[PDB]
């Protein structure tokens, strides 16, 4: 069984606690958090949790459940550790910079990494490769929501006179996406100027955004996400074949589990980084490929 | 550019052309069939029609356009002489058996074969992968049709008394299927008769079925077809996650297409048998690796 | 304006009488049915109704709201008297020899009979020929309900020791239907005797029934039905075009409505008898066609 | 048979050739283009290609698949020599003015002529009108694509700046419609120039429109198309009526065998000139009446 | 049986007079109306309508069919007379305010009164309130239309020239709303002119209007309407459950059966006033309680 | 805050203890369940966990997570110590009889029992209550699935021979449903004997059912579950309403948060047995009524 340590302890990092106890071709050696208080977590009952990963035995992999902005440190100090990596960097924009910046690390401490494996990015873009190859001709359309974006909740937090606050993606079709963002003020905080400050916020100066004024915030929070993915192209010479894909779940929830899918790959490829569509798909199935082949195939 | 040949030239095969026309990254030697007429069809003008690929200038790959039953002695032949091969043998039961038989053949003569790449077996392997990954406890169901079925069509046709045939395949839901045959009889043939034998044929004696005679069968013909796969599965811990893939396509078409991607993929793999969940995604795109990471993860 | 007479009052003479008063090009004398009390029904206020058709002056069209099986007969008594008639007749088996049958009487008499002029057959019949041409290779299927069926319910209600019944036509998919029957019994009637002799009646022994006993039937009646007419089919050379068309209606409000249409269409055509099919579109339109092409060209 | 020519030869055009040749009851007599050269097009071989109709043996009657600005002189040039004529004009704003002006020389030179025959204008004004006599009160609203519109991408591309081109039509429902274009630039063009002329385009203006710059258009390039049709109407006094047609379609495949379907029915109209609702239904089927009431009422 | 009074006839009013007659444990007295002309109604034939309730003998509750700004004072009026009361008030910002300034009116008279009684607010209120206690932890999305909008419509009539009007609510998503109206000018009247009254209305200028001059408003007039309501929220601590609920009905005819049923429940009631998320919902079914546990539960 | 103990720890019961925690108006004094070992689960770490209620403190209402069959018991001990109790008691066929049986009891102690309170049924009930006094003359259908079903999972585990085994629920529509069940035999058990045994067994012999070997049970194991309920009926004399409910949802998680509604509207009742349909709706949400009357209706 592999090795496996959990780093960060948030969202997917306790869906990344279960994910792994749920695996049957991985051991738990415990999980790596800023804070350990003497009145543990209940679900942390049983499990070792220290502030670096040295105190943990022999890890072979580690689950990257930091901020996207803590990512790229996080990889390259693990790797150097000569310990398999996983995250879910999600910038679509210079991801594949990622990719360049760990390979060599990677490689040179023998180990593997597979980066931006969540959702979008991750199984999204393996299936977005598909739909590609099956009709080469043509345009895909990836819909996001209704969902909460982390991003977009943090810039508004950021804001003084937030409290707290939700900015939820909402699917405007083709691609497009609106914001309806609630938030919850702090004592004697002025609304309209954090809705402006919101409106032009450069995370949502783009998108048709509208603010709400929620007495809690937290009443309101639901994690669940979502996409619908459409194609409509020519396969060969033939025109008009459509494809669509659609997800309902606990985004943090998939995430855990895609990322330990990722780890378990990233444990059998030649050291380097890797995005998830340069692992064949097999790889992130656990146990011998004979039985899945028969069983999927 | 991948020196590709036709081998077989039926619907997938005329696909087939087009697919390889089409691809940017290949060079159509040529076609190979059984029967080559004086007066040449249309699509086949200006394009090499021969009876043996031994008459194709420096093939390198060939796409096995011929019936599931003659894909293993086909495959092991182009094998033989060095050329890659694909095929989307769609026999379930040993496809698994086809991969043990044919990898030391494509090692021992420095050529990958990638089998069973259609859309099913092929493409919705893949995706019966990524949702049994993404969420490894639940069930998946592959619901096929309304479309034509070329096995259940052909055995209606072997029976005495049928001038033609078509059987569609339509979804029950939770994977299990309904047949409806239509026939058109030879002069003074039995319905009855052909109506038990059909009913009664192993290929149709476990599913619900019903004969319908027609006065012209072509006249009813139509190769679209389509799927829908859907899982609901946990997620690590996390229970209902759902997902649902759905595809509208023109069979033949798509199945070529695949056939092609994966063909580009086969030039790129070690020697040896690959089915599609044993090969990286982004090894079925044509050109370098960097522009397709950047534009689709 | 037409002088139109409503000829038998049920649900589509109710509904009748409705349409009839909202066209804009049409003028009703009364209603002929067989039952005149001296306390006049409260909507028949104000509504000459009588027996004969004889007592309605100077009526040039008449819509047959009779049962099916006195359609034949009531059509012919009026167009033998020179009047435009109209009928809803549902028997797709023979409505073709109905309309051999009509056309010399309806001809002779200088009169225009349009038969089976409700929804299906009716307005679903142009639909089938659109579809039927806009893709000529492929199959058609019509699914109806959820939705009351008349002839079902009669049937059902012919049993001895049923004291009222309704029978729910259900679509299974693919053209085939279901039949649900909800029974009320006479006192010290036998379900099970009931239930065997709904099963196994001609009406019912062909199609998956389930019967159910109630203490009230009329609180299980609604006159709403619809359909579901699919086409996967090939356009020239062309396969896989799609097509769908999907109502959801007030039975009897409908074909009433079309009736009133389908009169206005006889009164425009030369004398005989007709299909929906076989009149122009437009000639359902009241009006000048000028502003109809320009509105909905 | 009725002979019959393809005049034009593009999209369509080639979707025109299979159309005809794919027809029962019609013999295509050849091809009228512009250009004619040595190598002759894979799928022209063995029909005979002309650029003027004169050199045609016979023709009846022939099919305008030429740009919408030159049909009206093309169908006068082709009626005033007796030949029947079909078009898919696809101005809604004129096209009763184009019907108007075509009716005398059709009727003069005793020659039908069916104009505006696509899916819309043409089987989708059916449908509307269908709709609108089953339930004369109330809105229809029809909303098209995804698709391409070829208007507004000829539109684009006679931008100098413009290598290639294609404008996406997207529904926003309520028949309003939004524009996603994708643009492939001339060497040294400027974007935002462009992007500001095609904003600014009398053809963008009234809508909601978005411009993306692309490596290669014809990567992206897609000839499907489709539409959504909604009508909530009064049948008679009963209120909400639900009516709704969808079709997913291959766009020049559908408007080429809806033309000849339309051309079917010019030769048995009387010489002037119809839009399709002024044509009975099965005018539009190959062979006798008979047939088609029994298999489609 | 409950002696009832409609008061007020109008759209709602019909349809009261309906739901009232079609009540099993209800009696309907008579109609109030400020208008009794001697051709009385046809529907309304057999009916006491008078002007006054005093002259309507021992009515126990009744129905009110006026506008929402006439609902206050006329519930007041009724409640005064010791008649229980029953009304679809619908604006959700003061319902609340209406709530304790009709409590002690009603107490004081011994009466019952349920406000907002219609199906939004009142039955959708339920449901909102059902979703609210099942996923405590979320947002909920109520989307309305395609439907006519009568406070938009009357304030559309409002403006000088416009002979008449009809307001249609679009759903543009999360809660959101869009209007289209389309307007019939008095003879000489400026389109400009009061297209800009109206998108400058307080009633419009907040969303997005489009406004269209028809020939006729009346031909475009449908009472049907509908609503989707979405939540997906948390239960417990398990995150992304999905609700969904859809209705499609005639407006008028679902608020008066919705009434009546509240009406039902208000004589049940000890004295005072309720919303309907204020009374068990068994309460609005007839006759004892047993029979509908064992039917319903 | 009332004070609240969860009987029973199972899936409902650990969801229980989430909704519990989760409830704003709610203090959990502990568990009480038949097994307490030294290893503490880690969810329950902090939690008082006892085999009595009467060793947890000042226990005011009870949520009875034991199986169907034991709530009967259950209820009556702890009604008779005085305190609430809410159980999801799931046999429609009796649960009415479980009313009358728990009434005097509750009552006789001063204390309130609502039974019955899941999704179905509970949440579901109160549905179906709403669309029969909506739309009085119809016919609603509710179907379940795919889901889990547990009792039939029980049954199926019952039968000598099977080690685990998971019945799923699969909704044939019109309220017909199907069984799909996968089992996981002991060593050496004989699977023909088992499907029989299961196919005969009286919880599945009334319903098509299909019975699979697995190698694992577990692995196929997830509680999400789902309902679609409809109803096509009649309001007033107004023909056609239809209304549509769905839910994707994790069984347990709802079932227990609708439990625990249930026992906060328990609270404020009068000392008697109740169903979730003899409950004001607004009972079910935590604080003062006023905030949730501006807020929902």
């Amino acid at each position: 069984k592999l090795r496996v340590a959990v780093v960060g302890y948030g969202n997917v990092g306790r869906y990344a606690l279960e994910a792994v106890q749920a695996a049957p071709d991985m051991e738990l050696v415990g999980v790596v958090r800023r804070k350990v208080l003497a009145a543990t977590p209940p679900e942390l009952t049983g499990v070792r949790v220290v502030t670096d990963i040295s105190q943990l035995e022999g890890v072979q992999g580690a689950l990257l459940c930091v901020p996207t902005r803590s990512v790229p440190e996080y990889a390259e100090a693990m790797l150097r550790r000569g310990i398999h990596t996983v995250d879910s960097y999600d910038i679509h924009g210079d991801l594949a910079d990622l990719r360049r910046r760990l390979d060599p690390v990677a490689r040179e401490h023998g180990a593997a990494a597979v980066i931006s494996a969540g959702w979008d990015p991750g199984t999204d873009s393996i299936i977005r490769a598909l739909l590609e190859f099956m009709a080469p001709k043509g345009i895909t359309y990836t819909n996001f929501g209704p969902g909460m974006s982390m991003g977009h909740s943090v810039a508004v937090k950021a804001i003084p006179g937030v409290r707290d606050a939700l900015s939820m993606t909402i699917p405007a079709g083709m691609g497009v996406h609106k914001r309806a963002v609630y938030v919850e003020l702090e004592p004697g905080a002025d609304f309209a100027e954090v809705e402006r400050a919101i409106k032009t916020d450069p995370y949502f100066v783009r998108d048709e955004t509208r603010v709400t004024q929620v007495e809690s915030v937290s009443a309101l929070m639901d994690v669940g996400h979502g996409v619908v993915m459409e194609r409509k192209g020519v396969s060969g010479a033939t025109h008009n074949q459509l494809f669509r894909f659609e997800m309902r779940i606990n985004n943090p929830a998939l995430t855990a589990q895609v990322m330990v899918a990722a780890l378990r790959a990233a444990a059998r490829q030649k050291p380097g980084c890797y995005t998830m569509i340069e692992i064949p798909v097999i790889d992130y199935l656990p146990g011998d490929r004979e039985a899945w082949i028969r069983k999927l195939v």
